[PDB]
């Protein structure tokens, strides 16, 4: 076994044909363009294959068991160490210049980034919907795939995604039990006493910094309050406005507040990492834009490209804006040793 | 064509076989073992892409027309910006653990990263010379290839280097004719009489303070006019200590000296990647180190011949790292007046 | 002379007071959340002060004498390298979760990023107009801040920027003289014949609808082509500060953009490059800034909203520079420019 | 307060002053030789606030209670995080060229690195052991210091290290004792067992090149693995600083390495990596150090080759964690943790 056969060498750098040199034009940047897009492409390989494994994990019950744990966050990490990387990768191709790309771009048509089927594989998988995703030219981007390749698309689809895999363990979440540690009542009751001790403190001195605060309040009220408003929730997951299930968001705040408890601590690290992905994931669509922007000019696939970057394609966007319902620490549903052992 | 013929993905993503999984026993991090290696040659490629074509620019003769230096810095910029992707790179194989390298690290004998063709090709290319490698289990590099493969290692180390192109075109660098500028002449002369007004400076409170300064003059002069000893450095060129022809090292300083007169302002530049390059691959070797150390411990030495490639003996250009011992004050700087300046 | 007296770390060192810890309830990640700052602050005096000594080297004329070239290039190359290591050093502030961030936020106000007057005075000093600017909170980003500090931004926002001393540089390019190389008239002359030539290819072709797009794909094509030489649009869209470089400069950079090999404009063009690159960066920065605000504050609180705005082409002072690749022809289209001319750009 | 008070922008802002200008000869790169350590230099107090926080909670009994694993991790995390920034810092200094240096390089003395104190409390409080530092000029480092900053380093030196309060924390790793899991017992065990299984599979081959070379790996392994329960061979390695934990250390660290996915020792692998990871950057720092002192000084104690024996496993303090590499077995030979002794490593 030698390296070159073990790696697949004969495959590997034996796939690079400019187009340019098979029109009788060969024009050298096109050599940069080819290696780029093929490496990126191993990564999301990579990427496909570590997601693939975690999704695999929920799915089959294996994550039930919390031994599995470190090797959930450590492959999710893994996957953010790769997009990180990935963003940086977007430095290379800055070294080609607008007019270099001119010389060989008209021997691409009809190929585009748009038909990566692992990048759609990818964001699928990880749960972009797609009645939420921006048309390209009016159309769904399914349609710019066929045959086997639009068939694994739908798959992706219809299979579980990461979302929906997170959400079902988010929702059997210890602590949230009515009958138990009642977490959601404890935290309604707490809330509701702690702003009606917050406006007693307002109502005694008039002035600027009173008037302030008592709008302050009355909007952190708002906010807080709403938490614990079921309708609204469903109404704004309709919308796609959210994504988690009612219960899921409850096992997530719960997490978040119990973070130190020894079951919560890796738990705690996942959600950690499934936000860094989307951080990640939206940052590469935001260096890919601008590389667009620098190479092809404003006046269209540029814009298209910036709606994308977008609360629309953030798929833990709840996981996210659980920082809107933070309260002080004293707040928290206290969790003594009385009952304390079940985490 | 489409995105996956264009980019024959037909091959590059069906070019990932398992060796744990082909004898029954997937370990699920083979594969980014794999895959980061797979990226690490894409990127080899791309180098040897960039560097045999600023080889060809130079060995052709169009490195004389000064308007291409634009393109010869630009892509060995280009080629420092990926060494310093590949530099990062290690950040995702450090997502392995020991222990779980462990579970699949029989199934890779003989294999080894020894036998990396265009790293070799790399190497040999840039300008390592064979009689300077450091030897590891008393074998030659190339013991490890074969075929038409060792036929290529042999073409890389018989065909001119960078290094080599580099030195022939720093020979000609203007300034240095002895009827012209003369730049070499002027510059014994102002050290020469820089460092006797300095002694008597120093000839001066009658202290230990004085005599400390006595001490570093005395240093500086050793070293500043070893600058001018020809036969020192031929005889350091044979050990292979330096690799530039004396005159090379003259255009070198000179390049430096004058780096702001518009004709040397990109050829200074170059000089500054061709650094950079080597600090980058030493930078590769020395994190390539840590990890081998991570995951086999000292004892397992590949270790211990590893640290040894980071050494002088790997850099090429080491003679453009060492022209910072010959700063002078730069008024001791032979002038280069407009009326002069012309030929610059 | 010791390090530490050297440093003046007796005042750098000594400038870390936890406000949580001021008011009885020390919270660890303060610390954190003041070194951070500190340490952008430091990072953007140094930008001011590479900036400012480039900003003299135009004003004074010493850039006139293209010896200079080479310093100007390496001070803007180093902002851009410091510009990415301050991008980069969001991943430290990011260790701290928004649940610690939230137990010394209250300390915090009335204090906010917003009176940074280091970050203030680089967007003015690059070109960042105040006319432009996106309001917060209904209201003049200058009110935030009194005394001489208000001063010190009025004459950021009065003394020429970056982008105004590189208009005036870019103005006096070679080879725009009409009496001499006559970029300008040659390269309508050329874009004209070769749309011309265009033309008549796709008309012999029979009618088809690949024809068709063709001809639309020609007629956009032509339009943009053509747009470059209406002065009149240029003036229009300058007005509205759709464009920030004169017309006049315009044609500087596009000299520079396609004769950039020629010896005189290699250095010239990797400024221009590393002036995009700085406004690559500062957008970057904000949007980095952004996602942060985000992970801590949440959606509403907008903060977020307002900062999502600043990331847009009204914040790019180089926009012009970026926008040339709009205009990039078939390379036989340029105007050659033969050693028999060629010499004006020797050196 | 406001953001600039907040910070004591008043103190950082005005702690700049360039030796070349006081003297009457302004060199305009010695502004970035100063904001560069002045910024290191904040990072450094930020490294020594989350690592005296960490001692702390070793050093009072905080870490007994496993809630704050998740505390002592992330803090460690984000030392490794600040340390990674440190060494990219390098590429700001980089854009200094040796020539630029050189002008304002004389009026420095005699200022120097190492008379950094915090860089060496850093060094003290993680565990570099004095007598294992190299000399330079054969002084100890401490005589550069005087007043109440050589009484700093002095504590520094006295009080309990990070790697002496992780030994203790070590020696308690449950599942060592003998008379419950016996982990070290069992290891023997299983190892010895281990071994004769291989010895007879290799004997039991056809007699070949390969069989000869198998026999002399097995015999070099066999060396190794058993030479690990050799307690006497660790006092002697101990007594010439190849090792540095305590013998029971070592087997508390195995022991978490080989049940690492066990919950009770997920976050504290976590934390035997982050070690790891610390130790690593420290010395990609030093590396980074040295190869910026040879483009700016050249060749030539010679403050180079003191600077390069720096880099080496003698100031890795916790090049035991790295070494336990060496004493990695097949997955089957160790021992089997059922549920019915799986509780005791449960949360
Ligand atoms: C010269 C550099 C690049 C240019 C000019 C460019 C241009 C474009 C354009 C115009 C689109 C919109 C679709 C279209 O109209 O064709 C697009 C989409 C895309 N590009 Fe790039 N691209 C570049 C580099 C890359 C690289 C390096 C990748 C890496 C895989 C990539 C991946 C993609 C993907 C996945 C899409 C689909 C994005 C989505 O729908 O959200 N591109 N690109
Ligand atoms: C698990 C990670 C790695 C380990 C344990 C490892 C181990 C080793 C060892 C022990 C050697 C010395 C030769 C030998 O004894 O076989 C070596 C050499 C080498 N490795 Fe790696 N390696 C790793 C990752 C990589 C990666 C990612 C690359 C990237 C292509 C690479 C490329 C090389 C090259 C080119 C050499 C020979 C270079 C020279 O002779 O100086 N290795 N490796
Ligand atoms: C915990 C981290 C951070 C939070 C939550 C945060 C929050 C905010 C918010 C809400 C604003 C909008 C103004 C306001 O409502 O007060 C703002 C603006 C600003 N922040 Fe931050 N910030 C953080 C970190 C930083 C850092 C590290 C810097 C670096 C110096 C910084 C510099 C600024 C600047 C300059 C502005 C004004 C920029 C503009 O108007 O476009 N902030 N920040
Ligand atoms: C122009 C750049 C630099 C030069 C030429 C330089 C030079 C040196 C030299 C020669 C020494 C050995 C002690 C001596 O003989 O004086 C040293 C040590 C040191 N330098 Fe630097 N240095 C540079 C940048 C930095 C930076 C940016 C830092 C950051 C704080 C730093 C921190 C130190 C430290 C801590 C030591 C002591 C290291 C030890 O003893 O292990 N230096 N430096
Ligand atoms: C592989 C191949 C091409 C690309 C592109 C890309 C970028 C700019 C382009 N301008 N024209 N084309 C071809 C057209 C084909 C039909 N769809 C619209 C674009 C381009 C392609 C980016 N990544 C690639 C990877
Ligand atoms: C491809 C395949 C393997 C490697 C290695 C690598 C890393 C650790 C190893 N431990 N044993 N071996 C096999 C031996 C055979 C050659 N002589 C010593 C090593 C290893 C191989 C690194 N890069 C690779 C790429
Ligand atoms: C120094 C000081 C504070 C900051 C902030 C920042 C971030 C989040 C905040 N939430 N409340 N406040 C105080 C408000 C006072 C009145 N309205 C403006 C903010 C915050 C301040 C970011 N960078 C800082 C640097
Ligand atoms: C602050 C001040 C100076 C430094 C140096 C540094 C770098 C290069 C030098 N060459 N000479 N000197 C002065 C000598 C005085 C003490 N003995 C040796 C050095 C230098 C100082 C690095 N970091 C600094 C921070
Ligand atoms: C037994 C369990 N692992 C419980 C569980 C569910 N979600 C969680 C989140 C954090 C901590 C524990 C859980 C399971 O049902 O998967
Ligand atoms: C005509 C010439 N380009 C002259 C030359 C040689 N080396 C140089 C270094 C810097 C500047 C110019 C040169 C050539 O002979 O290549
Ligand atoms: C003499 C001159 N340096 C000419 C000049 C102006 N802009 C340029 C751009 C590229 C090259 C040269 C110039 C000056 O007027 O500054
Ligand atoms: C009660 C305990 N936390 C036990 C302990 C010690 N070291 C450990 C390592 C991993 C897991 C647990 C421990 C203590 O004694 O600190």
């Amino acid at each position: 076994l030698i390296y070159g056969n073990y790696l697949h060498l004969e495959k590997v750098l034996n796939a690079q044909e400019l187009q340019s040199e098979t029109k009788g034009n060969k024009i050298h940047d096109e050599h940069l363009f080819i290696i780029t897009h093929q490496a990126y492409e191993l990564w999301f390989k990579q990427i496909l294959w570590e997601l693939d494994s975690v999704r695999e994990i929920f799915q089959n019950g294996h994550v039930r068991d919390e031994r599995n744990m470190l090797k959930v966050v450590s492959r999710m990490h893994r996957v953010s160490v790769i997009l990180k990387l990935l963003v940086q990768q977007f430095s290379i191709l800055e070294t080609m210049t607008a007019l270099d790309f001119n010389d060989f771009r008209e021997y691409l048509s009809p190929a585009s980034g748009f038909q990566s089927l692992q990048f759609r594989l990818l964001e699928n998988k990880i749960g972009v919907l797609q009645n939420m995703r921006v048309p390209y030219n009016r159309r769904h981007y399914r349609d710019n795939f066929k045959g086997e390749e639009n068939e694994l698309l739908l798959k992706s689809e219809q299979e579980k995604t990461l979302l929906e895999l997170v959400e079902a363990w988010l929702e059997r979440t210890p602590g949230l039990e009515p009958h138990g540690f009642n977490f959601w009542g404890k935290l309604e009751k707490n809330i509701t006493r702690g702003l009606e001790e917050e406006f007693i403190r307002i109502q005694a001195e008039e002035s600027e910094e009173k008037e302030e605060q008592v709008a302050e309040f009355q909007k952190q009220k708002e906010v807080l309050l709403s938490l614990f408003d079921e309708k609204r929730h469903e109404h704004l997951l309709s919308k796609g406005e959210r994504r988690l299930s009612y219960r899921a968001l409850q096992g997530a705040l719960m997490i978040y507040f119990y973070r130190e408890e020894p079951r919560f601590q890796v738990p705690f690290q996942l959600l950690t990492s499934l936000m860094d992905i989307d951080s990640l994931m939206t940052k590469w669509r935001y260096n890919h834009v601008c590389m667009v922007h620098r190479m092809l000019g404003s006046k269209s696939g540029y814009h298209y490209l910036r709606s994308t970057v977008s609360d629309r394609y953030k798929v833990f966007v709840d996981l996210f804006n659980l920082s809107t319902y933070l309260i002080p620490r004293h707040w928290i549903p206290k969790m003594n040793p009385t009952i304390h052992k079940f985490l």
